[PDB]
């Protein structure tokens, strides 16, 4: 059995009220759910909730079931608000009327109520006194003061109206400008920031200080003037409260009161010391000091009252000073009072005894500072009547010594300033020379004039292609690497020039560069109607039709420009590869402004176009083999076609991969051909011997990009694990490969044989494609977003090494801008994650601010509702910020929320939707996938611009972002996440999110606003939807 | 205020959250806009409207 | 309308295409073909440079 008696077997009991000037309750209906959700029963008195003006019927219906007075006391679980007193209307004291050995929980305060605790004590009952639980860190959820302090002062700012003369906002006037009020807080505690943040929103001018320096400069965070007085005294004493001060900082602070009693219009003293009597903080004629028409509160009234003249029992204007001496304020607003001890007991009662039903409450003496068990001892002073009185110590306590607790975006700036201005400029210049002497290197190794005019050629574009993918707008990243693998099967460009033979290929040179052809052709059009395809769904349907058949006027005339040119007897391939060098740069710059996307895909099909009709033309075929080239390309087009239009768009990266995969073969079965081809010509030559460097050099970079695409597209779909593989120790392993990679070019070098070179590069295509699995395959599941654009940036670069290899002048361009549009790609991501490329690549661990060990641990409890409740609140919400994850589209989950957000926008409401860009599995895979469902492009903010108006944001929606809305990244520098650019989801007011269980942890699952809804995504969602549409109607 | 046992503004603390008040202004002339920004300033949730 | 907005920017771009292979059929040696590519591209980095 349990140690204790169950919740069902305990009965509850809440009677009257019998004290004077007390319109306070037990328990409101809304608390009467609670406590019989715990198990506990509830017995109710007669009327006592009309007084705070909560209706008997409704408690009854809340579960409870009204009883007599003396029934009513003489229960399991005796509760009131005021301790047990003596009744005037049925005379009895109210320990006689309980039940003996029960349960006691009020306001006692024993030190004050010994001859209380002495009758308290005779009953043999148990007391719980609610203001003996101490200031601790997992006491928050009962402070009885706190609570009560907090609607003393609300009712004393509204107090401050109906008793001034004045308006205290202030306006400027058409008659004349009024000026604000100034209000002075004496006593600086929760009371005073209550009141400073009422006066605040009054729009009242606050000039309020305090003895602890903490409560002067938290009313200064809150924008109070905080005063300063010429006192050397120090006014805290051991912890958070205030301590004895002599006569000479009271003198200074009496006399700068009495300075500003003739400054301030408002004056409020809340200043008392808890144990002994509140010191006088106002003098007689400094309180007559003021304007007739003052106004004095003292909210130190039960403690005497900081003031020289003050009645604590009632309201005077003495001689133009309000004195405002009520001596319950506690009874002035009792229906929110009622409520907040309502919820402090409801958490006391969950914090006394978490079972299921036990009603254990076990009494610990040897207790942790912050140890629920020190609060318990500290709550239960009459245990059965036994004295437990005297409080026990606390343990080994720093009490809060690093209290500024080390947030983290001012590490960066502690690590940033032993970063001297004069290394700071030593390694600035120190990269200038590296990049000086590099272009010197290769002027000395520069052969003729044309190398030198394709390095210029290349430079120049590889500066235009890193401009111009910043211009991208950060929505439509996922056409850009479409377009971008689109524009990368132009190496079929140098297929072409050394194809040949006839309608069949007759040697093997020829051999190869005719499936070089036809693995490449799968590319452009693939490519390009992916990308037609996904630019038809950013598209409003409420976007006038642009009339996109109009691109054929300048495609036609440049294409049958460049016929009827070598028709009548020219040679244009120099200027058309500049032609479509420059068509291709502008199907990039196309997209920058999502209004010119289809410019941007057109002037790409006509850069195409341009090139291979320039390649096709310069080599004037005979029939027999432009069949054989016609035949090649429409063979590769049919299946790159077909395969385009089949695919689902949440399945873009498989394609994506295998879209470098084919690159990454076209240019190692482009690279040896040519080698194969230009082998009797290494005696009578300059530029041959390096000819030999830059197929070594391509070969490489091909075989790398071949197969760690490969293991990366295995990867995406399943079949290879989505853990890394890292048996060997891994480093010697790809050092040794590399090593062998980079010797591999003497032997290559050295002697002249026609075997001895060709084994050679399939030496490094081999060793090149087991680099490229061993790296590749160690990688992760999370990261998988870099290698990607990694492959990317490879794929390019070795379009530019055959580039370089044929002396074409069209590839270095082209194959300058893939590169560094890959590149970027991979820099912003490794940016969004605040890793580095060696930290993803290398498989390391953490990121680049995290510190050394223990991960600190996460507290606090969290709260779950169900589904009715939530979309009622989804109901009275203005605003709304949806932040997905790529779990949402993993589930097919997309497309019920298209139906939500259409609805509640149609209704007036702001419903917009935040994005991280590491969400998908590719840089903005998720753009294209709201925009699928429905959604438009205008409503979909990226993360800098929507990480600013959380604060003034109603409802904050989560749906499956797991990751990306943490707050580990904002204040833990020991968390793998920590310097990681996250949404600040928890500026809001109330938080939602939609997860399949409870709990790798993230803080904004504990915090006073956050839901937790539970169940299947799709099966949440399409509820959701459902409830709108039939509660909208 | 004095007449409404409730808080003006509430807030979400981690004790319970206090929900904001939902106040009608019945009739707007000028006192209607002059105790709406009163209202607006005070933290309530106001829903005044007024035939012109 | 939306149609002219198509249409003058196709113009452009015809323009500009007729005008390449304009200067490609006066070409006399492929020097003169080279300096145009890298004039070209030069003329795109200082574009893109002094916006910034
Ligand atoms: C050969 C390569 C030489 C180094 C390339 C440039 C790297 C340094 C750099 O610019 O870093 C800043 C930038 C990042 O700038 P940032 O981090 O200061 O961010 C500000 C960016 N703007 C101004 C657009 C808002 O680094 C990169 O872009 C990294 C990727 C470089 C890819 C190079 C492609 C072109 C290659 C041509 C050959
Ligand atoms: C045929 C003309 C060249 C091919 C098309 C170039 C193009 O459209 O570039 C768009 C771009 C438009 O880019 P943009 O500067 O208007 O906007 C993109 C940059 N953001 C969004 C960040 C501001 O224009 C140019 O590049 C003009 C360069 C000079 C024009 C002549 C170039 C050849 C000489
Ligand atoms: C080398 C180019 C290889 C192209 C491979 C085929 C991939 C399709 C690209 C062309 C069609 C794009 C498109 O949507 O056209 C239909 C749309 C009309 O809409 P639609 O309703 O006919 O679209 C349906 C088309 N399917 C079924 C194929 C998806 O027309 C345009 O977008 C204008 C024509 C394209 C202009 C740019 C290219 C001009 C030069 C071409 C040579
Ligand atoms: C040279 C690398 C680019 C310049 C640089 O510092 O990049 C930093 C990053 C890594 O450093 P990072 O990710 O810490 O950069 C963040 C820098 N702050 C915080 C100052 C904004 O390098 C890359 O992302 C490499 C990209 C190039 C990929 C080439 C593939 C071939
Ligand atoms: C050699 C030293 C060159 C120093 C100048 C480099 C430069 O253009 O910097 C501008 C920029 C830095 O400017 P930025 O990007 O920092 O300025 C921001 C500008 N907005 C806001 C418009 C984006 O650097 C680059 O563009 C570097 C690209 C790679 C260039 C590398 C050299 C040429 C290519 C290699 C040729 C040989 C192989």
């Amino acid at each position: 059995v349990k140690p204790g008696i169950p919740y069902k077997q305990l009965t509850v009991g809440v009677p009257k009220e019998i004290f004077q000037n007390e319109k306070r309750v037990a328990l409101s209906p809304a608390g009467v759910q609670a406590l019989v959700k715990q198990g506990f029963n509830v017995v109710v008195e007669s009327g006592a909730g009309e007084a705070s003006k909560f209706s008997d019927d409704h408690y009854r219906a809340a579960g409870a079931q009204i009883q007599g007075a003396k029934e009513v006391l003489a229960s399991d679980l005796v509760v009131k608000v005021r301790a047990p007193m003596l009744n005037p209307t049925l005379g009895i004291h109210e320990a006689d009327l309980l039940k003996t050995s029960g349960t006691l929980i009020s306001f006692i305060y024993p030190a004050q109520n010994p001859d209380l605790l002495n009758k308290l004590s005779k009953r043999n009952t148990t007391v719980l006194a609610m203001d003996q639980v101490p200031r601790v860190t997992i006491a928050q959820g009962y402070d009885a003061l706190s609570s009560m302090a907090n609607i003393a002062g609300y009712k004393a700012v509204v107090l401050a109206a109906n008793h001034f003369g004045r308006f205290f906002t202030g306006q400027i006037t058409a008659a004349g400008k009024v000026p604000p009020a100034k209000i002075l807080i004496v006593g600086g505690g929760v009371a005073g920031l209550a009141s400073a943040g009422a006066a605040k929103s009054m729009g009242a001018i606050v000039r309020g200080f305090d003895t602890r320096a903490a409560a002067l400069e938290q009313f200064k965070s809150l924008g109070a003037e905080p005063l300063e007085v010429d006192l050397k005294e120090s006014g805290e004493g051991q912890g958070g409260y205030a301590k004895e001060m002599s006569k000479e900082f009271i003198e200074a602070e009496m006399k700068l009161f009495a300075q500003q009693c003739k400054e301030v219009d408002i004056l409020i003293s809340t200043a008392l010391i808890p144990g002994k009597k509140a010191p006088i903080l106002f003098n007689k004629e400094m309180i007559e000091s003021m304007k007739e028409g003052s106004v004095v509160v003292d909210l130190a009234a039960e403690a005497g009252g900081n003031f020289e003249t003050t009645k604590p029992g009632e309201l005077y204007v003495h001689k133009g000073i309000t004195h405002i001496g009520y001596t319950d304020l506690p009874s002035r607003m009792a229906t929110q009072a009622s409520t907040l001890y309502s919820n402090n007991i409801t958490k006391l009662l969950k914090a006394i005894s978490p079972d299921k039903d036990n009603f254990y409450f076990e009494v610990k003496d040897d207790f942790d500072f912050g140890t629920m068990g020190h609060v318990i001892r500290g709550t239960v002073v009459m245990k059965d009547g036994q004295v437990i009185f005297p409080a026990p110590t606390p343990k080994n306590i720093p009490q809060g010594a690093p209290v500024k607790q080390k947030t983290v975006a001012e590490l960066e700036a502690e690590k940033a300033a032993t970063i001297t201005p004069f290394r700071k400029t030593m390694t600035s210049a120190s990269v200038y020379t590296a990049g000086l002497t590099g272009i010197l290197g290769l002027g000395i190794a520069a052969p003729n004039l044309a190398f030198s005019q394709m390095v210029t050629t290349f430079g120049l574009a590889g500066i235009v292609g890193y401009h111009t993918v910043w211009g991208v707008t950060p929505a439509l990243h996922s056409p850009l690497m479409s377009v971008t693998n689109a524009i990368s099967g132009l190496t079929a460009v140098g297929g072409l020039v050394l194809m040949g033979g006839h309608l069949y290929p007759s040697t093997t040179s020829q051999g190869l560069a005719a499936l070089a052809t036809f693995i490449s052709s799968v590319n452009i059009a693939g490519g390009f109607l992916v990308t037609q395809r996904m630019l038809d769904m950013f598209k409003r349907p409420t976007d006038p039709p642009e009339y996109n058949y109009l691109y054929l006027l300048p495609a036609g005339t440049f294409v049958g420009g460049y016929l009827a040119s070598l028709y009548s007897g020219y040679n244009i391939e120099q200027i058309m590869y500049l032609g479509s060098g420059l068509c291709c740069v502008g199907a990039l710059a196309g997209l920058s402004t999502q209004g010119t996307a289809r410019l941007g895909n057109a002037l790409g099909m006509i850069g195409v176009a341009g090139g291979l009709a320039a390649t096709l033309g310069g080599l004037k075929p005979c029939p027999e083999l432009l069949a054989q080239m016609s035949g090649a390309m429409a063979l590769g087009g049919t299946i790159g076609l077909t395969i385009a239009k089949r695919i689902q768009i949440s399945d873009l990266p498989q394609l994506v991969a295998a879209f470098h995969s084919l690159v990454g073969l076209a240019a190692v079965l482009t690279c040896i051909a040519e080698y194969i081809i230009e082998y009797p010509h290494f005696a009578t030559d300059a530029a041959a011997n390096l000819t030999k460097i830059v197929a070594y050099l391509g070969t490489y970079i091909g075989g790398v990009t071949f197969s760690g695409s490969l293991v990366a597209y295995g990867k995406l779909q399943g079949i290879l694990k989505s853990a890394p593989l890292l048996l060997p120790g891994r480093h010697l392993l790809n050092a040794g490969l590399l090593a062998a990679s980079v010797g591999g070019i003497i032997p290559f070098m050295m002697d002249p044989s026609f075997t001895t070179g060709i084994t050679c590069l399939g030496s490094v295509s081999a060793l090149s494609a087991v680099m490229g699995v061993t790296l590749t395959a160690a990688i992760g599941g999370a990261d998988m977003p870099v290698v990607i654009t990694v492959l990317n940036s490879y794929s390019g670069w070795a379009l530019c090494a055959e580039g370089f290899l044929l002396n074409n002048n069209l590839l270095t361009i082209v194959g300058a801008l893939i590169g560094s549009s890959g590149a970027i790609l991979s820099y912003i991501m490794c940016v969004a994650m605040n890793r580095s490329l060696a930290n993803v690549i290398l498989g390391g661990y953490g990121t680049t601010s995290t510190a050394g060990g223990k991960p600190m641990e996460i507290s606090g409890t969290h709260t779950e509702i169900n589904l009715d409740n939530a979309i009622d609140m989804i109901r009275e919400a203005n605003s709304i910020i949806i932040t997905p994850g790529y779990g949402l589209c993993a589930a097919k989950a997309q497309y019920p929320i298209a139906d939500l957000v259409k609805m509640l926008s149609e209704q007036g409401k702001k419903v917009r939707f935040g994005i991280h860009p590491v969400a998908g599995r590719m840089p903005g895979q998720l753009n294209v996938l709201l925009a699928e469902a429905g959604v438009p492009y205008d409503i979909v903010l990226e993360m800098d611009e929507i990480n600013h108006d959380f604060p003034d944001t109603d409802l904050v929606l989560v749906i499956g972002a797991n990751d990306t809305v943490n707050s580990a990244a904002q204040e833990d520098p020991n968390s793998i996440i920590a310097g990681m650019p996250v949404l600040e989801v928890w500026k809001s007011k109330q938080v939602i999110v939609m997860k399949r269980s409870l709990g790798v942890d993230n803080p904004i699952f504990y915090k006073p606003n956050t839901a937790m809804l539970l169940g299947d995504a799709k099966k949440t969602c399409d509820a959701l939807q459902a409830k709108v549409r039939e509660s909208y109607q």
